């Protein structure tokens, strides 16, 4: 297998920004990773798992298993999981907020190291 | 299908800073366990693995290992394994390192982060 990890920081701000808007972040990435897991399985990522680590006092960090069918898809992978996450993140704030708008834009992934290359 | 976990060890600052002043870098000597591990094929345990460090503040850290366990009672597995495994041999390191002095090292373990996408 070809393993990374990405990591992505999310604000104890953003994630309450969402809470009141009536919305669960964490719940709402589970979805969109989900989806975007089934619309690319057996394509450019054989498999996909998602973990959230605590952050304290607030925030947390997400990280995303991939296991990739070749090095070098990496970069588009992470460029279309992002536009992904940050697209429907967007549009369900807009819905729940009536068109209200947060700062997204900066999310982003990390690609960890992998010391057993 | 598949079962993707996260194995997390933590590692306390004062425990870093004991195989410090023995001379060791106890996060290679984590790299270089868990490459053998790697090396003996993963014993057949898994297909493959990954792993990082992430520091802790403001001191220690933690290392990841994340994995396709495939099951249960192998996870359980994998973990005993691990985590004799690196006792064993840190114990081993440190008593080189010293002329034969110990430290305590059996509240070393892992814990399990699930995937959330299951």
């Amino acid at each position: 297998p070809m393993i990374r990890c990405l990591r992505l920081k999310v604000e104890g701000a953003l994630e309450q920004i969402f809470t009141m808007a009536g919305l669960n972040i964490r719940d709402l990435l589970r979805d969109i990773l989900r989806r975007w897991r089934d619309e690319n399985y057996l394509g450019m990522v054989e498999g996909a798992g998602m973990f959230i680590e605590e952050i304290h006092p607030e925030g947390f960090s997400l990280y995303v298993h991939l296991d990739v069918r070749a090095v070098s898809l990496l970069e588009a992978i992470v460029q279309h999981l992002t536009e992904a996450i940050i697209s429907s993140l967007a549009v369900e704030f807009d819905h729940a907020t009536g068109g209200e708008r947060v700062h997204l834009i900066d999310l982003h992934f990390e690609v960890l190291d992998n010391l057993l290359e």
